[PDB]
C-alpha cells in the first residue's frame, strides 16, 4: 500500500503524522494527515496559497462550479481522506502510477537557500510548521500536499511558493507543490471525437474516472518538483479546431506535453530538444552548485547526506573526490521519463478507462460523486466494477447506465 495509514477525520492529533500545521500571510492552523513520507493532504478549501483567492465566493466561465459550503463539514473532510486515498492507492497499484510516485517522492526540492557559496540551504517555503505536542513548532520538509479548490470548486491545479529571484520549477531545484484537487466532482465528456471537440454538441455521456484527473495533477508535479516545467507563455496558438480559432485558445505546452500522445506531437522537434537542452543546462548549474557547498545550514542533516540526495534525485555521477557532473546520456533517459512515460494518455492505458481522447475538447458537464463506499468505486476497477453489469463497455463511467453514481451539476454544452 502507498497510505499504510487509513486515517479518519476525527482521530486525534499527534503532532507527527495526524497534525495542526501552517504554510509559508497570517493564518489559522488547519488540521493535516501525513500520508506517506514527503506527501501531506490537508482537507480544506484552499483559502491560503494565494493572498488574491481569500474567500470561496464567485467573482462565471462556462466550466466552473461554485459552493463556498462544500468541504466545511468534518463528514466532508473525512470522505475527502477517504477518495484522495483512495486515488493514490489506484495509482500506485499501476506500475506507471508507482513509478510517478516514485519519483515524486525522490523529488525533495533543492537546497538552493543560500546566497554565500560555500553553503547549502534549504527554502523555507518548500515545507511546513507543524505543531509540536508541547505546541511549539517544527519546520518539516515535503514534497507535495493535496489540498481542496479555492473558489471555484473544478479548478484543479498545481501551486507552489516562489522565491524572490530563482524560477524553482523551471530551473531544476523544485518546489512543494500544492495540488487543489477534490474527488468529490468530475467531468463529463463525448464518446465521438467530432461531438467531444464541438462546443455545441454533447451532453457528458461519460465520466472521466478522478484517478486520471489526479494523475494528470501528479505528472504537473512531477515536472515542478524537478524544475522542468515548461513556462506557461509557451502555448500552442491552436489552429486545429475551428471553435479554438474562433475565440483565439491558446493552450500550454506543459499541458499538451502533460496529456501525451498525439497532443505532445504539437510541440515541434526543435522545440522539444530546445526545452531538452535548457534543462539540461539547470541540472548542469545545480551539479556546480553542489560542488561549491563545503557546508550545510542547520543541524538536522548531514551535507554528505543531502549531497546523496540530489546526487539520488537528478542521477548525477560522482567522482572519488566527490564532484558531480551531468551524464547527458542519464540526462536524457530521465527527462524522458519525467516527459513522455508519466502521461495522462499513459495513464488511461494502465487504467483501462474511457478517457478524453485530447486535451483540446470541450468539457460538457460536472458531475457530483461519491468513490468511498466499494459499491461504488474500487481501487482496482475504478467505476467499472468486475463481475457486474458495469464491467463490459466501460459502463461503469457511463453515465446514463450507472445513473446512480452520478448527479448532473451543470451542463457547459451552450455556454462557450
Ligand atoms: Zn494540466
Amino acid at each position: 500500500q502507498f497510505v499504510n495509514k487509513q486515517f479518519n477525520y476525527k482521530d486525534p492529533v499527534n503532532g507527527v503524522d495526524i497534525a495542526y500545521i501552517k504554510i509559508p500571510g497570517q493564518m489559522q492552523p488547519v488540521k493535516a494527515f501525513k500520508i506517506h513520507n514527503k506527501i501531506w493532504v490537508i482537507p480544506e478549501r484552499d483559502t491560503f496559497t494565494n493572498p488574491e483567492e481569500g474567500d470561496l465566493n464567485p467573482p462565471q466561465v462556462p466550466v466552473s462550479y461554485y459552493d463556498s459550503t462544500y468541504l466545511s463539514t468534518d463528514n466532508e473532510k473525512d470522505n475527502y481522506l477517504k477518495g484522495v486515498t483512495k486515488l493514490f492507492e489506484r495509482i500506485y497499484s499501476t506500475d506507471l502510477g508507482r513509478m510517478l510516485l516514485t519519483s515524486i517522492v525522490r523529488g525533495i526540492p533543492f537546497w538552493g537557500g543560500s546566497t554565500i557559496d560555500t553553503e547549502l540551504k534549504v527554502i523555507d517555503t518548500n515545507c511546513i510548521n507543524v505543531i509540536q505536542p508541547d505546541g511549539s513548532y517544527r519546520s518539516e520538509e515535503l514534497n507535495l500536499v493535496i489540498i481542496g479548490p479555492s473558489a471555484d470548486i473544478i479548478q484543479f491545479e498545481c501551486k507552489s511558493f516562489g522565491h524572490e529571484v530563482l524560477n524553482l520549477t523551471r530551473n531544476g531545484y523544485g518546489s512543494t507543490q500544492y495540488i487543489r484537487f477534490s474527488p468529490d466532482f468530475t467531468f463529463g465528456f463525448e464518446e465521438s471525437l467530432e461531438v467531444d471537440t464541438n462546443p455545441l454538441l454533447g451532453a457528458g455521456k461519460f465520466a472521466t474516472d478522478p484517478a486520471v484527473t489526479l494523475a494528470h495533477e501528479l505528472i504537473h508535479a512531477g515536472h515542478r518538483l524537478y524544475g522542468i516545467a515548461i513556462n506557461p507563455n509557451r502555448v500552442f496558438k491552436v489552429n486545429t479546431n475551428a471553435y479554438y480559432e474562433m475565440s483565439g485558445l491558446e493552450v500550454s505546452f506543459e499541458e499538451l506535453r502533460t496529456f501525451g500522445g498525439h497532443d505532445a506531437k504539437f510541440i515541434d522537434s526543435l522545440q522539444e530538444n530546445e526545452f531538452r537542452l535548457y534543462y539540461y543546462n539547470k541540472f548542469k548549474d545545480i551539479a556546480s552548485t553542489l560542488n561549491k557547498a563545503k557546508s550545510i545550514v542547520g543541524t538536522t542533516a548531514s551535507l554528505q547526506y543531502m549531497k546523496n540526495v540530489f546526487k539520488e534525485k537528478y542521477l548525477l555521477s560522482e567522482d572519488t573526490s566527490g564532484k558531480f557532473s551531468v551524464d547527458k546520456l542519464k540526462f536524457d533517459k530521465l527527462y524522458k521519463m519525467l516527459t513522455e512515460i508519466y502521461t495522462e494518455d499513459n495513464f488511461v492505458k494502465f487504467f483501462k478507462v474511457l478517457n478524453r481522447k485530447t486535451y483540446l475538447n470541450f468539457d460538457k458537464a460536472v458531475f457530483k460523486i461519491n468513490i468511498v463506499p466499494k459499491v461504488n468505486y474500487t481501487i482496482y476497477d475504478g467505476f467499472n466494477l468486475r463481475n457486474t453489469n458495469l464491467a463490459a463497455n466501460f459502463n461503469g463511467q457511463n453515465t446514463e447506465i450507472n445513473n446512480m453514481n452520478f448527479t448532473k451539476l451543470k451542463n457547459f454544452t451552450g455556454l462557450f
